[PDB]
């Protein structure tokens, strides 16, 4: 526990609730350091609901929708995991730097203005904030800290969701931090063409064809594994590594970035909501030098980052390069440097990282058990046995990626498209929840029009959600425009946010602007575009054939015109159900 990097922020908040700051001898906290207390003080969307009754009894969909908070704590957060061996250490390093150094070739870091900040915030209480100069004064104020050497406000406001802990700041935090380190996501560092293995700024229209072109590249199965809890796995190795990117900024650029990489990355410190006796709630004060503070700004980027410089060792492991007498001490590091030199490139090809998850193609399947540098590294495997060899796919269509599958299917007139899919009761149950209290029957219709559009554009293949979207699109007014956020997911690209034609957005998307189909001859009609096979629509959780949907199709109509009663007989509608 640096108090030299962490006491004044510590101070700050003791100041600011001073009569009611105490000491609870009694913390529950084993893994992070604690500092004091202190007394501190979801929705359905209807429109959803309404046109959705089938799956009210489905729980798949249902389980969708400070006592809490600490569960997910105890359980995943409050974790400590033993330093990787003085050898795995000098490998981390050396492909860090040699991965810094190839996505820096043709690009250079750069400070991020406070206008794009604001274009940033305008696109996406909220608004008011960047509009006022009382909050960019504040910004001032703490970057003046920063260029000092001090820290006074870049706290966090942990949020537990029981599954994962979510990790806030204020808007003037994120606005530092993105100034000093934004770059990585402006100029898409972990972009495709940049990094070989990144997939930052595709759609999720053009991830299955990243796994069909990774299919086609000789050598082993298919490797998704997934890393248990990704974020709390991140050591302060790893934060150390992913801050080297400091020595290709100028000095001025270098300053802001170190004083993020300081206080936002390296010494945290965090609010977090705890129960107390007769109904009353505290708020502890703890800190922390290791895990990601999930939900950054950059959180994204560096666990691309991060991501490929494990994956390129766990090659290296498999092509017998490093081997177990590495872990302790890396005695010769040439090797290393000319593995990097003459594969790192082609293995960069082989993958797909998207932040924690990822997808790699080896050139053999000795990377199934190349697991010792994978397991001293902390990067342990979510669900199987620590040492029970990986298993890898066959089929590309099979392979996770991003909570999804890819599928190939044919328009009709014989052209063949790569569609993502996943388990619909997620999707449905996802679209069923309104995030804001105080919520107008607008802002509701138009949240719904936006997922009912973006089913059409990337789900239209699953029957549920086609008949779903357009009955959806058909209570809605025609000229309000959609709002809100589908999803947090950087493959969301949102370009079902508009009012213009659903298939002319389609044949831009898949189509027009789809490198991979060859023939650009337009759609003209809904008709022409298909659906998945009757078995795997059933498989992936179609209700096609169900006695509560198949009453709820023959019903549609009816259903429609009740929404459109309640939002207003007035408006103007378009049948999108005909
Ligand atoms: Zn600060
Ligand atoms: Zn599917």
């Amino acid at each position: 526990p640096n108090m030299k990097i962490i006491g004044n922020r510590i101070e700050r908040i003791r100041s600011e609730h001073a009569e009611t700051w105490f000491f609870d001898e009694n913390h529950p906290y084993r893994t992070w350091a604690y500092h004091g207390s202190y007394e501190a003080p979801s929705l359905i969307n209807g429109v959803v609901r309404l046109l959705s009754k089938p799956w009210d009894v489905v729980t798949g969909v249902t389980g969708i929708a400070p006592y809490g908070q600490q569960r997910v704590f105890k359980e995943k957060v409050d974790t400590r995991v033993p330093d990787p061996q003085e050898g795995t250490r000098q490998v981390m390093s050396m492909v860090s730097s040699w991965l810094w150094k190839e996505l820096g070739k043709h690009k250079r870091p750069r400070v991020c203005t406070k206008e794009e900040f604001i274009n940033k915030v305008r696109s996406n209480t909220a608004v008011e904030a960047v509009n006022d100069p009382r909050f960019w004064a504040l910004v001032d104020k703490e970057r003046e800290h920063h260029l000092r050497g001090e820290c006074q406000s870049c706290v966090y406001n942990m949020m537990g969701k029981r599954s994962r802990a979510i990790w806030y700041m204020w808007l003037g935090a994120r606005f530092l931090e993105f100034e000093a380190l934004g770059f990585l996501n402006e100029d898409h560092w972990m972009g495709r063409e940049n990094s070989g293995g990144g997939v930052e700024g595709l759609g999720l229209q053009r991830l299955g064809y990243v796994l069909e072109e990774m299919s086609r590249i000789p050598g082993g199965r298919m490797y998704a594994d997934d890393t248990a809890g990704w974020d709390t796995r991140i050591s302060r190795f790893d934060l150390e590594n992913e801050a080297l990117i400091t020595n290709q900024m100028e000095k001025g650029h270098r300053a802001l970035a170190l004083a993020i990489i300081k206080y936002t990355y390296q010494n945290k410190v965090v609010k977090v909501l705890r129960p107390a006796e007769k109904g009353k709630t505290v708020m502890d004060i703890i800190s922390r030098q290791d895990q990601r503070g999930s939900g950054q700004v950059v959180t994204y980027a560096l666990n691309t980052f991060t991501n490929l410089v494990v994956q390129l060792i766990r090659n290296m492991e498999a092509e017998e390069v490093l081997e177990m007498q590495d872990l302790w001490l890396l005695r010769r590091s040439e090797k290393v440097t000319n593995w990097l030199q003459s594969n790192g490139w082609d293995r960069l090809k082989r993958m797909a990282v998207s932040g924690d998850d990822c997808v790699v193609k080896p050139i053999d399947d000795r990377f199934a058990h190349a697991l010792r540098f994978l397991n001293d590294m902390g990067k342990v495997r979510k669900d199987t046995q620590e040492w029970k060899p990986s298993t890898g796919w066959d089929n590309w269509e099979e392979v996770p990626f991003c909570s999804h599958h890819f599928n190939k299917l044919h328009l009709k007139d014989g052209r063949s498209i790569v569609v993502p899919c996943r388990h619909q009761d997620e999707l449905i149950g996802r679209a069923r929840v309104s995030p804001g209290a105080g919520w107008s029957i607008r802002e509701t219709a138009c949240l719904a029009k936006s997922y009912a559009q973006m089913w059409q554009l990337l789900y239209f293949h699953r029957r549920d959600l086609r008949l779903m979207a357009n009955a959806i699109c058909s209570s809605v007014p025609v000229d309000w425009v959609p709002t809100g956020r589908t999803t947090w997911s950087i493959h969301g690209k949102g370009e079902w946010m508009t009012t213009e034609d659903m298939l002319v957005v389609w044949n831009r998307v898949w189509i027009e602007e789809n490198d991979h189909m060859e023939d650009k001859t337009p759609v003209t009609k809904w008709t022409d575009i298909p659906y998945l096979g009757k078995r795997e629509d059933l498989w992936c959780g179609s209700l096609i054939g169900h006695r509560p949907r198949t009453t709820w199709a023959e019903n549609i109509k009816n259903t429609v015109n009740m929404v459109r009663r309640i939002i207003g007989d007035e408006e103007k509608y378009m049948d999108y159900l005909s």
